[PDB]
């Protein structure tokens, strides 16, 4: 059960890093 | 304590998923 | 082990929060005005 939660936590981390990088990429595309 | 942690993980996933969808929408606003 | 995982989850929540704020900024950048 703790192992199952650890997998879910590492997946959430993957997802957040990916969203962070997608935001950064879009900012680079548009500019102020 | 473990069920509190499981609830927090579920909430984090819900918030990540919302952010994902917001990013997708903003991409299409530029795209 | 559980304490360590709690700490990781708190860090993920921080990262989610920072991402929320960056998304809000992007919304202003790509919206009309
Ligand atoms: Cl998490
Ligand atoms: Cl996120």
């Amino acid at each position: 059960r703790m192992k199952q939660l650890e997998d879910k936590v590492e997946e959430n981390l993957s997802k957040v890093y990916h969203n962070e990088n997608e935001v950064a990429r879009l900012k680079k595309l548009v500019g102020e």
